[PDB]
């Protein structure tokens, strides 16, 4: 017999002794080692003192699994470990002092989201996400990318939308303090003030210009006469302005970062534009810079702390 360690979070470790004739799967359930499923594999001599991830099979492991991942989904572990086997192969080069991803397995939307999270203020609720968030910024983002895929129910290779991925992640972050107050003015119906919080307070779909949202955007009213909706108050460390891909001019110093989408719907390739001393363009591992930018943009991120309008 040899002794090993089983865990769900790797924070809490549980010591176990295993028999060499019985495979790891029948004694522990579904068992993984550094990405590789060892359910069918029998214990080898090198697997002494090794740390194994196991699907929770008692109440102690179930509670520890929730405390770290904030989910009770039994499929989460498998999907996470399956993505990790690919993300560990990916290359994460440092570009403009930011951690990117060499393009692989259609990850252009993942790198764009990873680059954006390093530039906006965010605190993740699941300790698993926050701990990988920290090490991702340090340059080792394999665990973080695998977790993003699992939490988004996306698999390797699958095409991804950056706005949808950011939304999923925002629901796992503490955006409770974020508030957005809007006013829709209609000549028939009048003035109606609505208050959004959380994900809805930091995301808008319709326009890329944060200024235009402050000025007002035409949206249909219940009566049918198009009404003006404008931003009244905003309390959030950032805002995300999204709109269907269209030609847009990005000016240096007026934004934080943006998403460039090029090609057909659901099969295009994403590029990341950041504002810095000059406009930088990050396409995976490649970097180009220019003073101005005009191209197909679908998401623009802006900085914010507090904002109160002047319209009466
Ligand atoms: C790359 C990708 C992967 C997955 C994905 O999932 C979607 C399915 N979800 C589960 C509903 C979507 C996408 C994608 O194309 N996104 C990009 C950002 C995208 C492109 C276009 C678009 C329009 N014309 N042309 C040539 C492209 C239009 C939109 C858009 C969004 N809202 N409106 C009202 C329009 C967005
Ligand atoms: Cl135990
Ligand atoms: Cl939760
Ligand atoms: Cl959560
Ligand atoms: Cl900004
Ligand atoms: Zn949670
Ligand atoms: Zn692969
Ligand atoms: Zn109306
Ligand atoms: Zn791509």
């Amino acid at each position: 017999t040899i002794k090993v360690f089983t865990t769900v979070d790797n924070i809490n470790l549980h010591t176990q002794v295993v028999d060499m004739s019985m495979t790891y799967g029948q004694q522990f359930g579904p068992t993984y080692l550094d990405g590789a499923d060892v359910t069918k594999i029998k214990p080898h001599n090198s697997h002494e003192g090794k740390t194994f991830y196991v699907l929770p099979n008692d109440d102690t492991l179930r509670v520890e699994a929730f405390e770290y991942y904030h989910t009770t989904d039994p499929s989460f572990l498998g999907r996470y470990m399956s993505a990790l086997n690919h993300t560990k192969k990916w290359k994460y080069p440092q570009v403009n002092g930011l951690t990117s991803i060499k393009w692989a397995d259609n990850n252009c939307y993942l790198a764009t989201a990873l680059l954006t999270l390093q530039q906006i203020e965010l605190k993740f609720n699941p300790p698993a996400l926050q701990d990988a968030y920290y090490r991702a910024r340090a340059g080792e983002a394999a665990n973080f990318c695998a977790l993003i895929l699992a939490y988004c129910n996306k698999t390797v290779g699958e095409l991804g939308d950056v706005r949808e991925t950011m939304s999923y992640l925002f629901q796992h972050a503490n955006l409770d303090s974020c508030k957005r107050v809007l006013n829709v003015v209609c000549k028939t119906c009048g003035q109606q003030q609505t208050t959004l919080k959380g994900v809805e307070a930091v995301m808008y779909m319709g326009t890329l210009s944060y200024e235009q949202f402050k000025k007002g955007v035409q949206i249909p009213c219940t009566c049918g006469k198009q009404a003006t909706k404008y931003l009244v108050q905003q309390e959030s460390p950032f805002v995300m302005m999204s709109a269907p891909p269209a030609q847009y001019e990005l000016k240096h110093g007026t934004f934080t970062c943006a998403s460039e989408y090029t090609g057909n719907y659901q099969c295009g390739h994403y590029k990341h534009i950041t504002s810095k001393e000059t406009l930088y363009c990050i396409d995976g591992a490649l970097l180009t810079k220019s003073s101005e930018y005009k191209g197909p943009i679908t998401d623009v991120f802006y900085k914010e702390n507090s904002y109160t309008t002047t319209i009466k």
